[PDB]
């Protein structure tokens, strides 16, 4: 139906979970907040387990390639995990690029990346040649932007010179614009670098992850998923909410992160239906009472 | 309506004749690096002495002033005042003092996202800057020029300013990038704000063309009357659309970043703002109305 925000909790929530055949996760600000755990949802994960009900995780965090990111998970204290269920920004980027760049053997070219060691990492898993590797450098056939904590005029200038080929691809992991610290400071997101890219290139973005449908995509070329059996729960609005709206699932905001309460409801007054979630809970914690 | 029709024989003679004075755009116009147009210093000269007043706006926010008049004349134009040189640094720094002199006795430091040009124009207008020497004032505004020192740890600095509501953000323009003498391109101040923007999630005070207020700037210190002024620029999507905003009749030369198919695209679209009156091979040819 038409989201109304309202809280998950008694029977709506036992209807709700019985059922869903399983659960999309986020994971920054629903699963933890930096180092710091979020209270129960370990226990919950879990539970969700024995229930039958599946569990699959996104994230537009470039940082990490898909080991990492499941250690991260078994080192914070999430048990019975693999890595296939894991979904990241970088992980599909890495997709898109092998979906785009097949060719017979002499087309092949190479991936100019701004970004870190985890992206350049999750792109080779996949098989992809990249700029600034040892060796010979073959031609330039895309540009990837994601986090980019080394970002730089000089490198922007080197972007829009591979982009000057109107062949040449232009795709960002994301568009989130910012994400929060745990001193309260802010760090810019790739949806800002990707502001300055695409402007200074004349160029748009294939944005491979959420809110685009592109990230469920991935999903559900690995596993069966129908998304009206499928809870998506996450903590931001215009990232994690309007991913479910457009993937016609149902969508849970969850307050440990960095959307509001208030700022939900702002957009339901204000008729953006696409911004309001469904439901919301304090904690994905919460989540519980249902099993 | 304009009809972007060339300005030759007895229609330039008519036009010229008309003006009080021509608002000459500097790069893509006078010059082309450091080649100079063939003719444009004679052309200035030529309108000075028949009585037409020149002045001269640049989106370019390298130069302080005094550094542009210099130019002006290592180049050939002698004679020059540089009162009539009007760049997006210099209307920046007079915006900035105009919004930050409140009556509260206690002022506040501008953080520079720019060169030396740039942050000479600020000292210039009586601003304090954050990274001189001394105690480092509240900032109370962010600027945004053309900054190739531009880098991820910076943009994270200018958000954390802009964290507070009351610090103001500015930018010089909002050109998305500028062609070079070797055919590469550079990214331009528009790609930098729309990081900026992006991240810290606000708006931009634009203080260049086509924004309205570099004409303010030029009112302000002269009389003009947009009816009998002549605006002649090389980009169609700040120097003619500026032309258009301040009700000035437009000519086109093609000695820089536009085309006439480019003008010919925007007159077929509709998009009148967009459309020259008249245009030229080069600025030169506007001396065959003159004596
Ligand atoms: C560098 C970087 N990139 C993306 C994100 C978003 C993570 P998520 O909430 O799981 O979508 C984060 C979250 O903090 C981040 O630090
Ligand atoms: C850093 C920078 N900023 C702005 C411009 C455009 C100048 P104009 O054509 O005089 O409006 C240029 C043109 O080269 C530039 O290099
Ligand atoms: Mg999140
Ligand atoms: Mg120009």
């Amino acid at each position: 139906g038409m989201a109304r925000c309202e809280r998950l909790r008694g029977a709506a929530l036992r209807d709700v979970l019985g059922q869903a055949q399983g659960v999309l996760f986020d994971c920054d600000g629903v699963l933890w907040n930096g180092e710091r755990i979020v209270p129960g949802a370990p226990e919950l994960l879990q539970r969700l387990a024995r229930a039958g009900k599946n569990t699959l995780f996104v994230s537009n965090n470039s940082r990490r390639a898909r080991p990492e990111l499941a250690l991260r998970f078994a080192r914070l204290g999430f048990a019975g995990l693999r890595a296939e269920q894991l979904f990241s920004s970088a992980l599909c980027a890495a997709r898109l690029l092998r979906q785009r760049l097949p060719g017979p053997p002499d087309a092949s070219g190479a991936v100019f990346v701004l970004g870190g060691e985890g992206l350049r990492a999750e792109l080779r898993a996949a098989g992809l040649r990249l700029a600034g590797d040892p060796g010979e450098d073959p031609r330039v056939r895309a540009v990837l932007v994601g986090y980019d904590e080394q970002f730089s005029f000089s490198r922007l200038t080197e972007a829009c010179a591979h982009l000057r080929d109107p062949d040449c691809l232009l795709v960002a992991t994301d568009r989130d614009p910012w994400h929060p610290l745990s001193d309260g400071s802010r760090t810019p997101g790739t949806g800002s670098l990707a502001a300055a890219v695409e402007t200074a290139s004349g160029r748009q973005a294939l944005v491979v992850g959420k809110p685009s449908p592109y990230m469920f995509q991935c999903i559900t070329e690995d596993f069966s998923v129908d998304p009206a059996r499928t809870l998506m729960v996450g903590d931001r609005l215009e990232t994690d909410i309007l991913f479910g709206h457009r993937c016609g699932m149902t969508t849970v905001l969850t307050l440990t992160g960095v959307s509001s309460l208030e700022e939900a409801q702002a957009y339901l007054t204000a008729g953006q239906r696409d911004l309001v979630p469904h439901y919301y809970v304090e904690s994905i914690a919460d989540l519980m009472e249902g099993l």
